[PDB]
């Protein structure tokens, strides 16, 4: 492999843009929780996952 | 592979937006949730997933 | 391999906005809980994940 | 006139982006010239004009 | 004119952005040029003009 | 006119941003030239004008 003369943009993000005005979140009765919000993952080699979210919960009331 | 004059851009995500105004979000009785917003994975080479969100629960009153 | 000249970016996250006026959160009754904001992840060569994000709660009443 | 809870938003211009890659621009022989980008102009009383412009030339060889 | 409550954005430019790779500009023979990039004006009460571009040139050759 | 409670902008520019890598630009045989990059004017109460570009040449070769 070689470049001679090039722009190589691999696993890349780039320009996100999240914009929120006189929202309103409520979580209430919730026994675990992952309330996020811009989630960002670049990786050119990988050999598990990217982005891991898990929530494993109990409301017996 | 060579690249001369070149430009590549393999695995991007680029130029994701998100507007919200006046928004109302409510999770009340929930055993475990996963509430997000933009999720960006960019990833050339990979051997797992991308993005694994996960919710596993028990709501029993 | 090789670059003779070039611009390689490779696992790269910039340009990430979050803009927010006169918003509301509210987490009441939750056993354990993640909120975050912003999550920028960059990493050429990755053997684990990127981001992990776990919550696990138990809600009795 | 009166505003008890409210937003104006009167006379804005906001969010205009311009992205240009690669480009290529040749004026050669011109009397007088204007050559611009983004131009923007936000006024909320106004008499004369916004954006003015004007270009007056003479190209005898 | 009273506000209670209330956020009043009148004559407002904002979040304007310009982004530009390997570009070229050439100007050979002009009498008077003007070339510019941005251009923001914001002006709430104006009696005259808010942007003048004005050129004027002679190439006689 | 009062303000109880508010938040009032007007005649305001902010967050204009100009990037720009691997660019050129070349004014060969001009007279007189004006060339700019990001030009902001933020003014509430104006009798003139803003911005003013002038330029007037003469190129006889």
């Amino acid at each position: 492999v070689l470049y001679v003369g090039s722009k190589t943009k691999e696993g890349v993000v780039h320009d996100v843009t999240t914009v929120a005005e006189d929202t309103k979140e409520q979580v209430t009765n919730v026994g675990g929780a992952v309330v996020t919000g811009v989630t960002a993952v670049a990786q050119k080699t990988v050999e598990g996952a990217g982005s891991i979210a898990a929530a494993t919960g109990f409301v017996k009331k």
